[PDB]
């Protein structure tokens, strides 16, 4: 009993909720269950200064450490400079989140200290690391040989980028999310994949989600949203990362590889950890159909692909700028700014008073229920353009319509349309609950009219 906008909406909404389903016979685990799963080794790091952070210091070995010829792990070889530059990236990436800081520099006061280093001889994998409760404690080591290339060319978005955020993630504390010919047939559960965690070996596709764009595939560089959860329940949340105003995507500010977009063929996948501020998702410069959720803790569909996007448990982001596709836009409990810009889009802001803008193309403004937009807290839209846009309301009324009249009757359903010129201030108020007085209120720019709304 709900249009097929609202539907749409709700079904988008749902679509990648967790803990409540198996998964072809695997449980489904919130974020909060991944966390203490990524972190049930129960090593860390320890704040030995008592300064409320763990400072580490990091050395890029130039010479094989004591003791390196009977490890069995052939050729030693120093990092390059390509390969120094990616990996203080991502250890700039796990900085950003928790409150763990690294510098270069010798073992020295510090709370630990890591190396970094290749090694040719292959013994079943493309690199490996200690967790800090090891007598290793801080090492992590990468493949290089003529048959496996991978480490020597890390960039944003590709393998040998992931490897090393992965690697230091277990120098963190943190465990595969398995005790793991293994496949994701041996996951315990079902989002033991890379869509969910940087620290999986599973593909994304074993989960549904489409990374691969123009015939390549993608991997995150950045911690993903499982991850941000398990190294915050360790070390404590990054408050202060990025705390003023941050647009990520196109026109990032946010000055991180992985979250800025500028082109239309771009792969981003990232989760979103931000400390405060009025912050912006704009992904304006796509041409796909879009599903942006503001929602903490949830997933969007971004740039042509699905479920590379989502904003980390604990954050509040207050704007979402959709592209010149056909887009869905979910707003949160704040009061956002949501654009649809060209396309047909569908967009509900949620609690709060929200700005919107359908742009170009017949937009629907979605409304599922009466806190939504109240006479103290009314949605304004922008741009309403009558005979294009709709306001929609059938969540609510369940298609049982409307009753428009000049003034409340004091039945339930009367609704009242109104119009000042001098301002160009359109409204709709409605009294859902019938005592005379309107309970629900949306204004616009632009004259509505009856036909507008659909309920
Ligand atoms: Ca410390
Ligand atoms: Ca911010
Ligand atoms: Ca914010
Ligand atoms: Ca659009
Ligand atoms: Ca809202
Ligand atoms: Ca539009
Ligand atoms: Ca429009
Ligand atoms: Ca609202
Ligand atoms: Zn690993």
């Amino acid at each position: 009993g709900t249009s097929s906008a609202f539907t749409q909406i709700d079904n988008f909404s749902h679509f990648y909720d967790r803990g409540d389903h198996l998964v072809n016979g695997k449980p489904s685990f919130t974020v909060d269950q991944v966390a203490d799963q990524l972190t049930r080794s129960g090593a860390s790091w320890h704040d030995l200064n008592n300064d409320g952070v763990i400072n580490l210091t990091y050395t890029f070995l130039t010479a094989p450490p004591v003791g390196y010829a009977s490890r069995g792990l052939g050729t030693f070889s120093q990092f390059s400079a390509l390969q120094k530059e990616q990996a203080k990236l991502s250890l700039e990436s796990w900085a950003d989140v928790a409150k763990v800081t690294f510098t270069e520099g010798p073992a020295a006061g510090d709370d630990g200290h890591q190396t970094f280093a290749n090694f040719s001889a292959s013994n079943g994998g493309a690199a490996f690391a200690y967790l800090p409760n090891s007598s290793r404690k801080g090492e992590s080591w990468y493949l290089i040989n003529k048959d496996y290339q991978v480490n020597k060319t890390p960039g944003e978005g590709n393998y040998g980028r992931q490897t090393l955020t992965h690697e230091i993630g277990h120098t963190l504390g943190l465990s595969h999310p398995g005790d793991y010919n293994p496949t994701y047939r041996d996951a315990v559960y079902a989002e033991d994949t890379r869509a969910y965690s940087v620290m999986s070996y599973w593909s994304e596709k074993n989960t549904g989600q489409v990374f691969t764009k123009t015939g390549e595939g993608a991997y995150a560089s950045a911690p993903l949203l499982d991850d941000i959860a398990a190294v915050q329940k360790l070390y404590g949340a990054n408050l202060e990362t990025r705390a003023d105003d941050t647009v990520y995507g196109f026109n990032s500010t946010a000055d991180r590889d992985f979250y800025s977009a500028t082109s239309s063929t771009d792969k981003l996948i990232f989760s979103v950890w931000d400390g405060g501020g009025n912050d912006t998702l704009d992904f304006s410069g796509f041409s796909q159909n879009q599903k942006i959720n503001l929602t903490a803790g949830s997933f969007s569909d971004v740039g042509g692909m699905t479920g590379n996007v989502s904003i980390a448990q604990g954050v509040t982001i207050e704007n979402a700028i959709g592209g010149s596709g056909n887009d869905l836009l979910i707003g949160n409990d704040a009061a956002n700014v949501l654009k649809g810009g060209a396309g047909n889009d569908i967009i509900y802001g949620g609690g709060g008073a929200d700005v919107l803008w359908g742009g170009t193309g017949s937009d629907t403004f979605v409304f599922g229920a009466v806190s939504d937009s109240t006479p103290k807290a009314a949605d304004i839209i922008k741009d309403f353009q009558s005979g294009f846009d709709k306001i929609d309301l059938t969540a609510i009324t369940k298609l049982g319509g409307l009753n428009f009249v000049d003034a409340f009757t004091g039945h339930a359903g009367d609704a009242i349309v109104s119009y000042h010129q001098a301002s160009n201030a359109g409204s709709l108020q409605v009294d859902f609950s019938g005592q005379g007085v309107a309970d629900f209120l949306v204004t616009t720019v632009g004259q509505v009219a009856t036909y507008d709304i659909v309920a």
